[PDB]
């Protein structure tokens, strides 16, 4: 683009960074105060306003008012500290301040549809003005991810899902497309709020609500091609699983609240083996909730025990899962789909403590918003069974885990491998053992599947490429962080472990020849370097060239 | 406009006002939130978010984001009560919300023109992206009312002085350009300040100013035709007068600062003549202060006296003037040429209280910024000299202020006609006795007066248009505010008052062969009223009719 | 920018794009790897020029080059201007929008018809060009030499306006033509199935003025009140009455009622110099008294008052002779505007006994009737007066009253002599020759639009008419009135309508017409700035930089910022 619209477009305005030479060339000149600033000054100027907010919601007022202006710049921040960031364009702030303000976009991030626009789907997507769009994450906001319905509020949670698959990731943030599905809210709050601007009905549900979501995978697609990627963020659980096994085999789809959450939660779990050194074989695993998390990490690790080799049926008797009427065992009452797959072969039960007494498990994992569900005797007993017994408190926020770090550490003696989803401080004991505590961060798993992903093509997504992201993640990890109990590498790191396990992801797409990109790259991390998106501020070259003087006086016509 | 660009163009964006009809016309549908507004609930909406704010700076800063996205809206919220916001959008928050933020416009406003930018304007002017520009307000930025050299900090005084021609005044925003000259600042807190956007080094002067502010002049009225109203905001005293005296007769040109001012300022004393009985004739004026503001009162003055029947120079020596070294006499030192101008035939004086004495005058008008300067004393002496002395303390802000109004009514005893340029409250004294002071406040005048000028292409505005709508101004005060002591109309009636003015000056136009318009309108209030710029949105119209059915039968060829 | 340059015909250069030009512009690729001047483009398209050899092949190339390069087509045209000007304009646009229809492949101008009322404003949007500042309109009713044409007379507005910029320099990029169809009476449109026309009869009354009303309206509404509109090839009633209506409240004019008045009365006023005696001296027989004659007479008689001669004397001597005979005083079949010229005399019928009574020092002839001045008549003028004044104007060539040599032959080398159509040079069998010259309306209209639209002048009074008259009877060299020439020689348009320019803008300054302002010190050197050239334009960047250490300062890193 040129001239005045320039400055209006969040992928190449530079604001004063650009250059004298490149306002001239732009024909932009006057519209930019007289000062040509470094992005890296930029950086100081935009951090010392970041600083002087009193709340991380103001905080994050500030990041989407500079996401609306400087997309490169806002990378640019993101970027500088990715662990300080994400907590704030992302879980768990976004959440709580599109809930209390909320949306604050001044400039359109993405498209909302409705569930009264069936049937005109395609021709909505025409008022996105990008047509290149390879990357669409959509919500319909119905479990935010520990607030639960919002409506039409919920649009931030992809807004800011993708500033990570770019901030973590290197995704080119203009291929990126949020979409946010409002069929309606059963918030009772949000109804008879009087600025809520979303439908003031209760959500549509049904085939009526599955037949939009048809029309709306194919409309996409139709669009921007089927190797269009989709990812769902934040359905509640009964769509959230239907959803995936109709499109997963036929789209380009995953769902990163089952399978993001799951090659996380088992990249911990092959990290830990390195501590305990035995077999996922020799393991026996007591899930504290059985929904969408607990789910996903089951499925993933039977598929993990089944590359061990031990079968299915018998892998799948090494889980045991709690919900909140008790163990799932064959014959109870409240079961679903889902729950008779993990039934065991065992009279009810209706408290965990008693579950942990019974079946000794190695590793128990929490994903139920209980707080304090493993208590101090499930601790102490899981200590007494095993040497190094490993305990999972994944539930989010950190007021809902099932225990802190500090209580695992101190009970199990020391013993416990600890991994939580919220962060917790490094804990040293009195007799001045120290642990770093690690935090199953989805950041993980999804920039980097979806690097890969985007960039051959690959054309759908089998829970076999989730699993060789955890064993890439698990893998990260240093011995001398392993002595420290930290099962995850750093988050600082995110964007080097990303670019590995695109790659990876990458040559198992042709090998297994899903990969639709032509012809195959000899180099596939050269290939995929190529596609980082850097925050760099590209440059306004004019590309002008001459021809050999003997050849400009023959080809010149004059009298 | 259609499409995605249109919710960017603040002219035409209506955010949630969009109905759904419109949105589709537009090929915007999925854009903007499922929920469709009237711009009063926008009102109210944007209200509650601005009764938060902790200060005016906050207030400001609000302002202008919604300024940035929904033009339409925010003149909305500045014409629901002007009197509220004018403070606000312009003196004196605008000063202190630059000085401090600096500039916080998160789209182009205007234009930033360096003198090292000479020889290159007419290009600049291009950056601009709209082609029908009217009304031009220029700065420098070297007396802010009220902080001084702000240099680039001064491009918010423009900015919020257009709002003021088109909250107050009606005069098209989309037709104004406000434009930033930086020669370079004095203030040495910005040149050692390293987040300053503007030029840092000292402010050019001499022949290459006037050589730059020559071809800005020249390019503005090439490109939008010599019709092009300039006004001239926040210049120096020396600078001031230079350039208004070179272009006034050139181009269409005036300077608020000095013209402005003077003819709300002598509209205040037609308005205590309603009170005094008497004739401008029978009046003897003191100056506290003699730059900008005095000698274009003064210059005022004498015209109106001139056409009472007082020759030109009888009329000047009713006018005496004090300025930092004393009364301003024949042979004095440190005078210059417009000072000579009202030197008078008497002693050296060193204070106003003695010339005060010497003196006698029947109104003393205040414009030096010195704090008390009406004293006690002067105050009791001209309530002894006269029966009904003028006090008009027009320094601003109110802590510069000549006297407070309630020291004015208590020490004469309740027969001084107040005015001031701050805001005060209505006094009542210990006799019970009640006063309402007016402030004089310059959006009397230049509203008006731009809108009449634009509205017939008036060629050069001569100091009988500013005369003629001091007379304006006097005449709509009540005699019930009169009874009250209040000079001026309230603030609230502003837009008629505007609109009365516009009226008169274009009258006065036809009359005298300086309007350009053709041809002349017979229904001059009727031709006014269709420029005014109204807060309601437009409408997308689409205009489709068909032709006779036998018409198109027989055009329309088939086999 | 980009590939729509090359399909915008007055950027688009051709192969003229220098290499640097294309790559700047983004379009390297989409034309042939050789570099043309325009000199060099000039002669590939004159080649072409000369292999057609029909008129109406010259006129469809000519055509096909203004559809894609305006800058050259203009190159072309001032090239040679008395050769292309039969081409683009008369007899050759109306011939060919006969035969052809139009065809134009890029959209010229704007089709209004009387089923658009209402919505006009709408309409002017269609025209991509929001700078508009001369404005040719016609309703196809009088095509000059060919009638009704409907529809298709949209090409005679287009072949106007590029005379108005090849002989005046009006920048072609601020005009517009526009067609407005109301119907046509021509019965061979009407039952032709390739007609793009209304096919329905004119619609006349109020409706008709109501349509007119709003165009007027609507133009000035959106290009400014200043707008020169010019009303071409309209009905004589309808030419007279809109002409009227609209002459004191808009920029407007009728060519043919006023330029025509323009360049006879400039004709006259030059005979004057061979002649050598004043206006007054002169009695005028018109032959015909329509849409030229009433414009003509009026001049004349505006021309003889500014003699001194009272208007009641000066309107005397004017006999004008139309379809019935003289028009007389207490004859039947008489109009408004014949009322003003009836003679208190018998009636007469035929032109031939009219010219035996009255003697007349002048005739013109404006009524399309071949042959009739006849040798009686020629004879009788040559033995009334030494120098009789001999004016066949009508068109075309086939319609004159008489030819060049008839008029020479008969009148034994003294009649002075003009036409309408281009007769060439006649030389007598005792040897004597005569070359006579063609009352060109591109005399007049074209010098007066470029002083109008340089000076914003508001109204057209007919003063600005006799004084263009006046100007060009003074470029006529005194060799060439020797010669029988009455006018300046057509290769010299482009600097007579200059100097026409001039002077119609000093006298609008001098009484208030003229709403440009300031209003220039010097007159030529302010309209010769707005002169359009065919040289095709420069696309240099207006890149500069800052002084080194300025730039330095202002330039801030992560380094200097403390
Ligand atoms: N990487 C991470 O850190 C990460 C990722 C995803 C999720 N999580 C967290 O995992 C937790 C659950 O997530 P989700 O998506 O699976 O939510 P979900 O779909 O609503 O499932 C909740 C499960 O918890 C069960 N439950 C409720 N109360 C219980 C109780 N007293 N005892 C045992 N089970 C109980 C529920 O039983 P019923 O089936 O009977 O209702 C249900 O099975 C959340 O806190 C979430 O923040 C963490
Ligand atoms: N409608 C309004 O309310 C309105 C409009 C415009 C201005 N004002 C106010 O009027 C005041 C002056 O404005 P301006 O534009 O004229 O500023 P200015 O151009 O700088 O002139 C200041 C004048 O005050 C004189 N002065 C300074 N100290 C003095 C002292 N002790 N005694 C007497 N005179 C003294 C100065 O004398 P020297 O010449 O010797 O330096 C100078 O003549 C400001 O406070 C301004 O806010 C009010
Ligand atoms: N620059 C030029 O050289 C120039 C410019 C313009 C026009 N012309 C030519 O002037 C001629 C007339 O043009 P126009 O616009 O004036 O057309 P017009 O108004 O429609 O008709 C002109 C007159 O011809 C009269 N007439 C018809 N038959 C006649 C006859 N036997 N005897 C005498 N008069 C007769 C008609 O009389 P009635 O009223 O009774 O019907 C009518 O008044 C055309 O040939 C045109 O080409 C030349």
């Amino acid at each position: 683009k040129r001239g005045y619209d320039v400055t209006r477009n969040p992928h190449l305005n530079k604001g004063m960074a650009f250059t004298l030479e490149e306002r001239l060339q732009l024909g932009i000149h006057g519209l930019i105060p007289p000062c040509f600033l470094s992005q890296d000054v930029q950086l100081l100027r935009i951090m010392r306003y970041y600083e002087r907010q009193q709340s991380d919601l103001d905080k994050y007022i500030i990041l989407m008012t500079l996401q609306d202006r400087n997309e490169k710049l806002f990378y640019r921040v993101l970027t500088s500290d990715v662990e300080k960031f994400m907590p704030i364009v992302y879980t768990p702030t976004v959440g709580l301040a599109c809930q209390h303000y909320g949306l604050t976009f001044r400039r359109p991030r993405g498209l909302f549809i409705t569930i009264h626009d069936k049937g005109h789907l395609a021709t909505m997507l025409n008022s996105w003005p990008e047509d290149n769009i390879k990357a669409v994450v959509v919500t319909d906001g119905e479990r935010i991810l520990g607030l639960g319905d919002l409506g039409c509020y919920g649009m931030g949670i992809p807004v800011g899902k993708l500033a990570l698959y770019t901030a973590c990731g290197g995704v080119n943030p203009q291929q990126c497309l949020p979409v946010l599905l409002d069929v309606g809210t059963n918030n009772e709050e949000l109804l008879r709020d009087p600025l809520y601007i979303g439908l003031k009905h209760q959500r549509v549900h049904g085939k009526a609500y599955d037949d939009l979501l048809d029309e709306f995978m194919q409309a996409v697609t139709d669009k921007f091609g089927i190797n269009c990627l989709i990812q769902f963020e934040d359905f509640a659980n009964a769509n959230a699983f239907r959803l995936l096994n109709k499109y997963r085999n036929k789209y380009c789809m995953f769902n990163d609240d089952i399978q993001g959450t799951a090659s996380v939660a088992v990249a911990g779990i092959l990290a830990a083996l390195r501590i305990t050194k035995n077999k996922l074989s020799n393991h026996v695993f007591v899930f504290q909730g059985a929904g969408e998390a607990a789910m996903g990490i089951a499925h993933l690790l039977v598929m993990a025990l089944e590359k061990e080799g031990v079968p299915k049926a018998e892998a799948t008797r090494k889980i045991w899962m709690v919900d909140s009427k008790g163990l799932i065992v064959k014959g109870r009452s409240h079961l679903n789909h889902e729950k008779e797959m993990f039934a065991q072969d065992h009279p009810e039960v209706n408290s965990l403590e008693e579950v942990v007494r019974l079946v000794k498990p190695t590793a128990i994992i929490g994903v139920a918003a209980i707080a304090g569900a493993f208590t101090e005797q499930i601790l102490r007993d899981m200590a007494s069974f095993h040497e190094r017994p490993i305990i999972f408190a994944l539930s989010n926020p950190t007021s809902k885990a099932e225990c802190t770090a500090e209580k695992c550490y101190r009970v199990t003696e020391g013993r416990g491998i600890f991994a939580s989803g919220s962060p917790f401080k490094s804990v040293t004991l009195e007799d001045g053992k120290t642990f770093i505590p690690g935090q199953g961060n989805n950041a993980y798993v999804f920039p980097g599947v979806a690097l890969g992903v985007i960039a051959g093509g690959i054309r759908h997504i089998p829970d076999e490429i989730f699993l060789l992201t955890a064993e890439q993640i698990a893998q990260e990890v240093s011995e001398q962080h392993l002595s420290q109990g930290r099962l995850y590498p750093p988050l600082s790191t995110i964007r080097d472990v990303s670019l590995r396990i695109a790659i990876k992801v990458l040559d198992y797409a042709y090998k297994h020849n899903l990969a639709s990109y032509y012809p195959e790259p000899k180099d596939k991390e050269a290939f995929v370097r190529s596609l980082v998106y850097t925050p760099d501020y590209d440059s306004f070259t004019l590309d002008s060239y001459t021809w050999p003087k003997e050849a400009m006086n023959v080809q010149t016509v004059t009298r």
